[PDB]
């Protein structure tokens, strides 16, 4: 008969299990730290959040999604949020290359309400869908032709995934004059390279989002269960 | 002063608005049809479901996700579910190429419980993550080398997105003997083509999943709100 049937004292008592001899957890006792940074709430009913755990284990990808939130703000005409987005960073020198986004990441981790987090994911998905629609338009004919709206999106999204302006192999050193002919040929190569940089950014962001929103959805099931007793 | 401030009788009374002169809805009155196929429930508290609306507007993509559910079952050792998955189709002739998946689609649309739908999405995400991990392994060196587990996934996922066996341009008609040399060169091209077919299937499935699970998450917020009064 099966020996794993739902009786698991080590799962019921995780802090005591971290004192055992066979615990392999990478950061023991973190799994029981409780505060705004590890919970969400609905109607001030709190749960330990898979969504918050994801943000912590995946800071780099979280910052990718936050940059897409900022894109979403601009495309939705949220002018003040966009223009104040890098405020209150304190430093007059460079620090981390993504400093303003790290700061926003800390504030997202500190957000507990379902209402606020619903807004975050909604804007991110809006941005993801805009990028997908752009790629489909770009690739629907070999001769590149974009809708007016997608021409705008193209440049904004290129500024995130590249080709990043100002950040050598196209010059023809054997006959510099021939570079003029090369530029014509390479203009389409640069646009196609941009779309591949955007496409491979989208896939990374989609895998992150798929997992993050599933964790959030799971958190909401836990809230639905807990609320029935509270 | 703004004239769109939250008073919208045409949104409050949609059936009456469908009798107006400026309704552009593509299938008027469908938005108010209420049954298992358009709702979900938690604790027998029902809401009109964005998740169910998505499945209806996106049947083709829903079937893509259902095929990934079936993959997830096999990889999770759910043997009976996998082997009975095409049962009860009734016909002794061909009909729609995706008949067993259409049938499962109808049963998914008929599923109302959050508990059951959580299971569906969890298995689909499991499959999506397996495919992503495969692609990353495949591409992490130009010389192709896959983990033992990914070699198994590769063949299973190739059977979904291609290259599909048994479903002409590689032969060398000028010197058929040289085809033997071509096969060696083309083996890597066929594996790379397979991964691109898989990669472009993953992106389509991820965009579908991202939108579907966000709609489900939104539905759960509506449940959280409704339950507080019920
Ligand atoms: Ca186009
Ligand atoms: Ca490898």
């Amino acid at each position: 008969l099966c020996n794993d049937y739902g009786y698991e004292p080590n799962v019921d008592y995780p802090n005591a299990s971290h004192a055992g001899l066979y615990d392999r957890s990478k950061q023991p006792y973190v799994d029981t730290a409780i505060g705004p940074k590890t919970t969400i709430q609905f109607d001030h009913v709190f749960i330990k959040s898979d969504f918050k755990t994801w943000l912590a284990h995946n800071q780099d990808e979280a910052i990718l999604l936050i940059r897409l939130y900022e894109l979403g703000l601009l495309l939705q005409g949220r002018s003040d949020s966009f223009l104040e987005f890098y405020n209150n960073t304190t430093y007059i020198t460079r620090t981390d290359s993504k400093q303003p986004f790290l700061n926003k990441y800390g504030k997202l981790v500190d957000t507990t309400s379902v209402t606020c987090l619903d807004i975050f994911l909604s804007v991110v998905l809006f941005a993801l869908n805009q990028i997908d629609s752009l790629i489909c338009d770009f690739k629907n004919t070999p001769w590149i032709n974009l809708s007016k709206e997608h021409k705008k999106i193209y440049e904004l999204v290129r500024g995130i995934f590249g080709i990043c302006y100002g950040e050598r192999f196209e010059y023809c050193p054997f006959d510099a004059n021939s570079t003029a002919s090369a530029l014509n040929v390479n203009a389409t190569l640069n646009a196609k390279k941009t779309i591949e940089l955007i496409t491979c950014g989208l896939i990374r962001a989609l895998i992150a989002y798929a997992n993050l929103v599933t964790a959030f959805s799971a958190d909401k099931t836990a809230l639905l269960h807990e609320i029935l007793l509270t």
